[PDB]
């Protein structure tokens, strides 16, 4: 016998698992299951991105803004912070299809490098990673999606000050996609990490 | 001497070779070289895939659908299925520029994970990867990119039941294109790999 | 503790450094910062891109065309040189943030594969990644960023004549932002390597 692809280092992933039950909100508890797979690749961690709705529509989940905003803030040492979309129970390195049981203290290489997209209240262009996407995956429904890296995706709240941080930002025009269910497609990019 | 990125694991590459010969159907036997790398990052697959029709412009490989579809079905054991628009001769793990001589037994770490992107009917979003590519790079030529991951790709096919699959296929705007021949630009995507 | 993301060889990285001081021409010498981070993966390089004008607005950095180019040229060890918009002195394998003191001899794992993109002076397609991307990751400011990979990105010039080479070229309708600064969000792609 031969096999191949047989290497995969539980520590050099750190996920949401593959299949996330309710974990993420948009605008309630739990109305989202957010996948978020991070695989460090040396320098950079590559990454693959979907989210999907699970409690309404779109208008039943945003204000006066056609768009939803997911955000993830760690501390110095990369642990996600409470001020985050995200919910902490299943976020960590890898164990099957699963999470390890025990959490991380330090994921620090997988942060976004600080010197490459530092913090900062301007919307510097190097921080942000921006391409049209489609809802539902259906060519007549385009959304833009703005992944921030560090920068404007910070915390800044008395007690609650993030060191990293990335957000997700999906945004279309103004009136449209109401009735719409809030599904996206599987999508990858990729960053360089602090250490 | 100081050699770098002098490290590359054949074990961690699956691929058609980077310059193969006619391999794939697309409407006819051997009308098309499909170029696809699939390199193994811990619980990611990274992906670059590239197709060239060499028989004919596209009149010539379409009905009456606006689109060509490249399916790849892998058994339990990621062995690619005689119902695959790809040939197997030349899809195996790496030696050189070319493939193993030893064909793989077992690709199960290359394949996309079935608890992320499970076999189904219905058109799960996360189960595809959708983009705007241009037919020979031209901006004036767009087409739209789907990548479906098991879901829809699957066959069911009495005796010819795959359990991972992966799709590809481009679409554009019905009646355009029939004079210009298929060849794309080269287009990376990753995926979570079943192990 | 149990800390995660902590493997990170820094031979299986070729960059920029990733807050490059002004590094780069597109016009004027030292016009612009220019971030190129290459990660080894196998058979794949993963890389992010990104640059940002210095010295002034797009007009007094273009000519007649509507574009921005940069290109780097390769010799037969993979060593950059000399007629390519981005200057030698920072561009090596990694050290923390910084390179490495000593300068790479060899960097043929992290070429583009010659037989995946041969040079040739014809556009194939295959040798190029064709994206549509953002001005300053504004929806109304569409750029097209075209990657060419050996091919048409290769030097001729007597006595300068490369072995491997990429270049990326944004362009934008005539006409249009001659009065924006060139600033361009991170972009992720992938090639296959030589070795």
């Amino acid at each position: 016998a031969i096999t191949i692809g047989n290497k995969n280092d539980d520590k050099l992933t750190l996920w949401t698992t593959p299949d996330p039950s309710p974990n993420c909100r948009i605008h309630s508890d739990n109305d989202c299951k957010f996948t978020l797979v991070l695989t460090k690749c040396g320098s950079q961690v590559l990454a693959t991105v979907a989210a999907l709705a699970v409690s309404g529509d779109l208008s039943s989940m945003t204000g006066t803004v056609a768009s939803v905003s997911i955000f993830l803030r760690f501390d110095q040492n990369g642990v996600l912070m409470e001020n985050s979309s995200l919910k902490k129970h299943y976020w960590n390195f890898r164990n099957g299809n699963s999470t390890n049981a025990n959490p991380y203290t330090n994921a620090v290489g997988f942060m976004p490098n600080l010197l490459a997209y530092p913090k900062t209240q301007s919307q510097t262009a190097k921080n942000n990673i921006v391409s049209q996407v489609y809802l539902h995956g259906d060519k007549t429904k385009p959304m833009i999606l703005t992944i921030t890296l560090n920068g404007t995706s910070e915390s800044t709240e008395t007690s609650e000050v993030s060191t990293y941080s990335m957000s997700f930002t999906w945004s279309w025009e103004s009136g449209k996609y109401t009735t719409e269910t809030f599904a996206t497609n599987s999508y990858t990019f990729s960053y360089i990490a602090q250490e």
